[PDB]
């Protein structure tokens, strides 16, 4: 019924509904763990419980994947100034639980999976165990970015330093994904 695999799945394109025993809605832009394949759905697991999403409902994102590299510098001028200029102060925080994050990245009303940050345009994305696995980060000078790094496809991904940044263009933004 369903093939053996591990990867992630992220919702870029809005909120998801994983089915399952009970439903559960996740929201617009959350890290999530696929654990199985089969044509039409992804076998997925948050909390520790099995869903199951219809695979283009995500976008499939493959770490073991061939990418680009390019360091932060490079991509600098297309990420949005507040994020830029502070990177490592924001990064400083990845890996780290929930509860110990939010008391320095404060959100204005805590939520799971993808948590806006107070006075930011900076949204925190929160992968297993509840840590910090990334950010999204306003994308800045669309289509001097697509001609820079040729990229012609809808959502490109690369590897940058420690981590990836994936780039949705219809949606000008970045995520930047970490481990």
């Amino acid at each position: 019924t369903y093939e053996e695999k591990l990867a992630y799945g992220l919702a870029l394109d809005g909120s998801v509904t994983l089915n399952g025993s009970k439903d559960l809605k996740v929201p617009k832009y959350s890290l999530i763990t696929i654990t199985g394949e089969n044509n039409k759905r992804y076998r997925v697991e948050m909390n520790q419980r099995r869903y199951s999403v219809s695979k283009n409902q995500v976008f499939y994102f493959n770490p073991a994947g061939l990418y680009e590299s390019h360091t932060f510098k490079k991509l600098s001028p297309y990420i949005k100034s507040n994020y830029s200029t502070y990177v490592e102060y924001f990064n400083s925080h990845l890996h780290q639980k929930h509860d110990k994050v939010t008391e320095t990245l404060r959100p204005d009303k805590d939520k799971k999976y993808v948590v806006p940050i107070t006075q930011q345009p900076i949204k925190m994305i929160f992968g297993d165990n509840d840590k910090l696995s990334g950010f999204v980060i306003p994308m800045t000078n669309k289509t001097e970015l697509k001609k820079t790094f040729n990229i012609t496809k809808d959502v490109w991904i690369t590897k940058s330093g420690s981590g990836y940044f994936i780039a949705d263009m219809k949606e000008e933004k970045w995520i930047y994904i970490e481990l």
